[PDB]
């Protein structure tokens, strides 16, 4: 019943149990995950989290945690699929769990700029950010083929699915991730 349903990929698999969850890194008090969910809340009023380990963690906030099919899919492009596969309503804006900046525009731009491509995603200056991206249901079939057929690779995805890149040069460091805890440790 909204247009847009904000996602935010907390990551997969799993092969990871027992490593760093890094959605739950603490910046400032607040998990990453969370000021990626609260940034997209701040635009959108309907907003979960894809995530595969600690659900039980993730599910204290209150917001809806979908977890991969039993497919074990790889990559980001998993999380998208069964997102999809799981949630109803035509459009989704996806998010990684470790860009915590991303400006109160980003679905509003994203929209904007989608000039009837049935999927955009942000470039910086400087990089695609392939998974932050505004993403039509069309995109479901092709995603479920695409990773059946055993392929992972995201922007070899977002451009046969038709999409482009929408230049958000000048949102000054909006779009920095977390790569790791050394690099969070400089942003307290
Ligand atoms: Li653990």
């Amino acid at each position: 019943m909204t247009t847009i349903t904000g996602v935010v990929l907390a990551g997969g698999k799993a092969r990871r149990m027992g490593l760093v969850d890094k959605g739950l890194l603490e910046l400032n008090g607040k998990p990453l995950w969370q000021h990626v969910a609260d940034a997209l809340m701040t635009q959108l009023s309907h907003v979960v989290v894809n995530a595969n380990r600690h659900q039980e963690i993730y599910q204290a906030s209150g917001l809806k945690v979908i977890e991969d099919s039993l497919a074990d899919y790889p990559g980001p492009l998993a999380g998208m699929l069964s997102v999809m596969q799981q949630e109803a309503g035509e459009w989704f804006l996806f998010c990684p769990c470790d860009t915590p900046y991303i400006p109160p525009d980003l679905a509003a731009r994203l929209n904007h700029q989608r000039k009837d491509a049935p999927v955009v995603w942000v470039h910086d200056g400087e990089r695609d950010h392939p998974t932050i991206a505004l993403v039509n249901r069309a995109i479901e079939p092709l995603l479920l083929e695409y990773l059946q057929a055993g392929e992972r690779r995201v922007m070899v995805f977002m451009r046969l699915a038709g999409g482009h890149a929408v230049d958000f040069s000048d949102h000054k460091d909006a779009f920095v991730n977390v790569n790791t805890p050394e690099e969070l440790a400089r942003w307290q």
